[PDB]
């Protein structure tokens, strides 16, 4: 799609059977999302976040889908204030910021 | 111009003779620049920033050339961890993510 910036950048997105929402952020380097679960195995992280540092979970080559774009990659999974796509999985979208 | 990113999305920006840098954040409302100066009025503004509130200053109407593109707008000067353009002067840009 293109999308125009007006209001907050906001897309459905898809993991699994759960659909959510979140943020396109071209300020954030990750995908951060809090109100999802995921099976398996992950690697601890650490993200600023409120009190100085927040502990989150780094799950590697996750399926999303993304404004019905299907994508491949890392999802970090803990307390966000907002769900927030970040620029690792804009890349694989090949999404571009045009003016 | 046409912005991939795989790296963070920083451009020149020039206000008079003030020539900065700053990322252009679609996770951002409004713009907060640290390192440039201007005359006249302003209206106080709190953002949230470390240590819960800052207290950043409004000017409106300001001239300002966003990768090499000029544009008219609030810009807020104050604390900021980066400079950050945000979503009100990407929309007079025209601005879009497209995917
Ligand atoms: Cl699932
Ligand atoms: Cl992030
Ligand atoms: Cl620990
Ligand atoms: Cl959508
Ligand atoms: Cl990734
Ligand atoms: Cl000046
Ligand atoms: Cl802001
Ligand atoms: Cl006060
Ligand atoms: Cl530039
Ligand atoms: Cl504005």
């Amino acid at each position: 799609p293109q999308i125009t910036l007006w209001q907050r950048p906001i897309v459905t997105i898809k993991i699994g059977g759960q659909l959510r929402e979140a943020l396109l952020d071209t300020g954030a380097d990750d995908t951060v999302l809090e109100d999802i679960d995921l099976p398996g195995r992950w690697k601890p992280k650490l993200i600023v976040g409120i009190g100085g540092f927040v502990k989150v979970r780094q799950y590697e080559q996750v399926p999303i889908e993304i404004a019905g774009h299907k994508v491949v990659g890392t999802v970090l999974i803990g307390p966000t204030p907002s769900n927030i796509i970040g620029r690792n999985l804009m890349t694989q979208l090949g999404a571009t910021l045009n003016f």
